[PDB]
């Protein structure tokens, strides 16, 4: 049930290539469990490395250069039964506002 809602919008990410993006997480209650903008550090990851949750990768695969979108991820594709102890509660969704700013 993954959905992508474009926020203020064609360069699709290549397979096995790194893409930097400043993403922000949000829960239904309203608490910020992570914030890349507050850390002031650009996050980098690889698609083929499979080091990130499947929901974030699936949302970034459909994104484009210079465009942000609320990537609503399914509970199973990201922390299905358990996640980080104390950060994400079990049986809960995870909304990531990915803002792809790759080169």
């Amino acid at each position: 049930g993954v959905e992508i809602e474009t926020i203020s919008p064609r360069t699709f990410p290549k397979k096995g290539q790194t893409c930097v993006v400043h993403y922000t997480g949000m829960l239904q209650n309203g608490k910020k469990f992570d914030s890349s903008r507050d850390r002031n550090k650009p996050f980098k990851f690889r698609i083929g490395k499979q080091e990130v949750i499947k929901g974030f990768e699936e949302g970034a695969a459909q994104m484009s250069l210079g465009q942000r979108a609320k990537l609503t991820c399914t509970p199973d594709v990201a922390y299905g039964a358990t996640g980080h102890p104390g950060v994400i509660p079990p049986n809960a969704t995870l909304i990531f506002d990915v803002e792809l700013l790759n080169l």
